[PDB]
């Protein structure tokens, strides 16, 4: 039970502190020492150089800024990567992973990547969940080590899955909740409160997965036959909603979009078939 | 005798039209129709419905008269050459369109002497006569109160006040919701079909996704009626460099940016506005202008 931490921002810091919880013995650096003072008043050994830290352990967290951190930190010792595991953490992009899984590969480590799903408070509860992606035997050689800080959810070799996984919910999540807050924009100017528009938006937003599961296995062979609706006739509700948002006075720019996409959609032919064909607009 | 008059009239012979009339026929009711396309109505006449020739027979029928129009200006455009004989007539539009619009048309029909129910139909054709669905009501009180037990021939109904535009608010602000959310499904699969994951993959993790959404509503709905967006638990800041992150990862797998690009700059609002220690809730105020 032994393990490296580099990076000691918040996440850093909570991991660190669960590994000790549970009696490994932690070895720490980060470019600015004094970050790392708790950690070493329970236990965490510092150490002065990065060097001394990826010595110290097989198994190193990165859980840095970004990636480019990484470049910058290990580029000047890549000589000393051979045999070494390093978890990123980083929150970036595919190919961002994937190429430092390349970089590190040719310098004679292995990479997972992890997407960590909860903040620094979920780390250490098993309800916590993170992506893990990057070499399967790799990555179950580690596995025990991992899953003191969290639940894992292994989603596969490419080492950019763990972010694909993780960028893709954020696509929905940041998209659908301002929405609801344009949704909630309309109500408030006619009239009626968040209180009130609760268990509406609740529900619709509960509804989501029942039309996702009748759609996914159309959109796997690539059919949208205008059996259950008709893009045509989405347009036109998307237009109501449109001169619905106008006539309140509230921003457009939101619904202003949608409509763009339904008729870039129809502008290429898709009148009849289902909504589920502007995913060709999206593919580009 | 308490209860409604077993007697009706559709106007309008869409699908929508067409289910409704149905689910009247085999209820019991005596249903009068009336269409542009008048041979729209043949399979409904076999099972009993009596079709009219003309608009104005079709007021004539009945006191009650349901409409499934495409939306307001055809109303307006039948209804306007027989404004003479609206007198009287309850009409209970359940055709889609803006608040406003439903506004107008109520007051407009009361000039000529009629009564308006606004309804917002929440459920496709194949919905008309199970009690799971709701349609959303608004207009006078007491009309709708003497009609109701018809309207729940169709729907089980959510009456939502005196206002006629309610009816139509709160149908818009869902679809405002379900068509954003799913087109943001759809540009999430793209990016996961262009890094070679399939939908059959995808769907556990947007299923969740959607499904935890309602918690965050809950958590947020009291601070928004406060007009309250403390950065106790998420700021705007943290969020905007989420969505940057969406975007390139939009932008490496080549896909169409114009969704993910226009919550960026609602994001970019927000910080230009002062609010980057804020929760990201204080968008709303970009809404509102
Ligand atoms: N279908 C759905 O799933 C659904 C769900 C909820 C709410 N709604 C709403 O229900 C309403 C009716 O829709 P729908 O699908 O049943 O059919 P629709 O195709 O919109 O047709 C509705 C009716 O309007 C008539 N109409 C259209 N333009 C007209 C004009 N210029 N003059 C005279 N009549 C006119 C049509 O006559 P013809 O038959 O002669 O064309 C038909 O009777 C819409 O507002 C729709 O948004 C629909």
């Amino acid at each position: 039970k032994s393990v490296t931490v580099i990076g000691l921002g918040p996440m850093g810091q909570a991991m660190a502190d669960v590994f000790l919880e549970y009696g490994y013995s932690v070895t720490v650096w980060n470019r600015t020492s004094s970050k790392a003072d708790q950690l070493v008043a329970k236990g965490a050994i510092r150490v002065s150089t990065v060097n001394e830290a990826l010595a110290a352990n097989e198994l190193v967290i990165l859980s840095l800024t970004d990636y480019n951190v990484m470049y910058s930190i290990l580029e000047p010792v890549s000589e000393n990567l051979f045999g070494k595991v390093l978890v990123n953490l980083s929150s970036d992009t595919p190919e961002k992973a994937r190429k430092a899984a390349k970089w590190l590969e040719d310098r004679g480590a292995r990479h997972i990547t992890g997407g960590v799903q909860v903040p620094p408070s979920g780390i250490g509860k098993s309800e916590s969940y993170t992506y893990y992606s990057g070499d399967r035997v790799v990555f179950e050689a580690h596995r025990e080590t991992l899953e003191v800080l969290t639940s894992s959810d292994y989603r596969g070799e490419d080492p950019g899955l763990a972010m694909l996984y993780y960028q893709i919910q954020m696509d929905i999540f940041w998209t659908a909740m301002l929405s609801y807050l344009h949704a909630l924009a309309i109500a408030n100017a006619n009239g009626i409160t968040a209180e009130q528009f609760l268990p509406y938006a609740s529900a619709m937003m509960s509804s989501l997965p029942k039309f996702v599961e009748f759609y996914t296995p159309r959109l796997d062979e690539g059919e949208h036959p205008g059996d259950v609706d008709r893009l045509a006739m989405g347009l036109a509700s998307v237009e109501h909603v449109v001169h619905t948002t106008q006539e309140a006075g509230i921003d457009i720019a939101l619904p202003a979009t949608v409509l763009e996409v339904f008729r870039r959609g129809m502008k290429t032919g898709h009148a009849s078939d289902s909504f589920t064909s502007l995913i060709e607009i999206f593919k580009n």
